[PDB]
């Protein structure tokens, strides 16, 4: 099982995030405005670019997965209107400065699905998707008081955002299988990559 | 208005499938099991694709319209589970052979997605959607009796489509206004492509 | 040996194009002028466009084929000049209406390069220049006297075009050799249409019958 | 004049790697021995990408601009035998760990081809190839003595990569003359873009 094996190899760097400084803080409460605001503003830039990244992956998905993207292109779509949301809710502004961190992982992305195989590609989108379901999960089950941000606490942590999880997992595994050693390596580096870049996102904040 | 001027250029063209043989034979219908078939199996082909040159459209654009492609993507999606219920219901497979007019249109509305500009991209969305949204009009217009096809003949010709088709063309005349003659002529004439590309495809029901 | 194995399998439509109609009469110089002026017209459009799908496969393709791809272009470019120099002698314009199946062989080599895998995208520059090489040399080989038209028959059918088939082949052959059936199979039916367009487009010259 | 305006308009980015710490170092010899060979493997990825780059480019590029494409993509893949013998008298390995900011860098550039519009794409490559003309130009005026370097001093300051930079220039002017206000602001963004990670390359070294 692919999914199960990019895990392992990478549980080094996972271990990493989960939990991340941010995320303690946010479980405990502790952590500041000025740091969320910052996350806020570049991640939001993240998802709108992960939108692009994930109409890239459509337009070479085998037949097949077309509903399948259609329906999570829609689905996490809607998260851009909860970022705008709680923008509106804490007077901030997101057409501010983006984190050079941030654009990095962005452009890695969008090179990853216009020029690598479709493996690798669908394969950073498992990674992004299941980082932050685990990420999340954590900040869920170590929660202590309310946060100012349980909006995107219940969101990433939610059942229907790990039945999504779920269920790239599964379309993962499936075209791993018929995948030869060398492709999959390919893809097991974007893993690795990927993985990378969710760990250096956290430290935007500060 | 840019849209207007298109329409008005490719008259003649349009003029063709308003109405094609195939949309008469709808509306009275005369129209033969056989040839609905070899329709819906390309035109199943050319959905799915179509999907496909949205998606990249999608990629490429500004950062004001990735809600209505999301949007559009995910609405425009349900037309293959209309292509597969309405499949399960005549025992008809979609597995079958391709005909060369419809890989053709396909093959070119991804290469205008994938290396045009986005002006020449939206310009052929815009033709493709409005196209059928007349053509499936006429056939509402024209219709004699109920069609054992009036689920494909309302989602065409439905307020709801309309809208989609009102929408896309808004956000065409905006960006043709902040464009230049040598752009405009370039979407001018990928807008000429597709609109054959619609007028022949009709003929493949037809095919064999 | 996948090369061999694509060739093996397609070697019904190939055969169809070794000769094709065309070849013969550029063979035995029967080709009459207003034939070779469309295969001219349509051709050139195809060459531009075939530059720009081997730029598209340069993009993705693995740092080590870099120069190779980068040669190549530089090569296939030269073709340009060639459809030019001999579209001045004989007054001829190259800024006319393009076939139909001219188009859509394009279309589908950018889609392929584009949308398809780095195998697939190989695999198909590998059959249209493999299969060039071949019908030119067949030429070359049953010219009865000297054509008017040895420029381009003396290019396709060149020591250097076939070292270059022969380096595609190669690369080709061992890129095949690490990975799956699955993703050999995807190719194989590329190089498979690729060929049906190979032998389509040879008609073209015929067309506006 | 198209270039004349976007030279303008970052004329104070520009001066900050006219000349930058790197230059200076270069043009009074004292350059160290670890700076150089981290920008140069550092500088020879950018190169592999760069013509990676200018292929996507090519593809989108109208038909009486691609014989330029092909010799152009055939003289810049010369400078990878370059940095190649350089790393062989040297006695160094260019298989190496790559910046970050260079990744980035390169990213972003395949994102603007594979994405952007093709004005947005030229009017990249004429900003970085004009960059190091430039800046290469600068050193080369301000040599105190022979440089153990000067093959690379020469080939960026050369007629022969002036008359190339000419070349893009003037494709570019002409471009952008049958381009309205709209296409040319956004190109002028990638224009300032570029300029702000030529900047950012030079520190790699250190
Ligand atoms: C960081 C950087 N920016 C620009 C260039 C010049 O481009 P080229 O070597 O591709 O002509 C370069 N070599 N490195």
């Amino acid at each position: 099982m692919f999914s199960e094996e990019l895990i392992k190899e990478n549980e080094n760097i996972w271990r990493r995030f989960l939990p991340h400084k941010f995320l303690i803080e946010m479980a405990e409460n502790t952590i500041k405005k000025e740091n969320f605001e910052k996350w806020l503003v570049n991640d939001y830039y993240f998802v709108k670019n992960a939108l692009r990244f994930m109409a890239l992956l459509m337009a070479k998905a085998p037949d097949d997965l077309l509903p399948f993207f259609a329906e999570s292109i829609y689905y996490i779509s809607k998260e851009l209107e909860m970022f705008e949301k709680k923008a509106q809710e804490l007077g901030i502004s997101l057409n501010g400065e983006i984190d050079w961190r941030a654009k990095s992982y962005v452009n890695y992305l969008l090179s990853v699905a216009s020029l690598g195989s479709f493996l690798e590609g669908f394969t950073a989108l498992y990674c992004e998707e299941k980082a932050y379901y685990e990420a999340w999960k954590w900040v869920r089950e170590n929660l202590k008081e309310r946060s100012p941000y349980q909006e995107f606490i219940n969101h990433w942590s939610s059942q229907e955002f790990g039945e999504y999880v779920k269920r790239i997992e599964k379309i993962l595994n499936s075209l791993a299988e018929k995948h030869g050693e060398f492709e999959k390596e390919r893809a097991r580096e974007v893993f690795k990559e990927v993985s990378k870049f969710e760990l250096i996102f956290w430290d935007i904040a500060y």
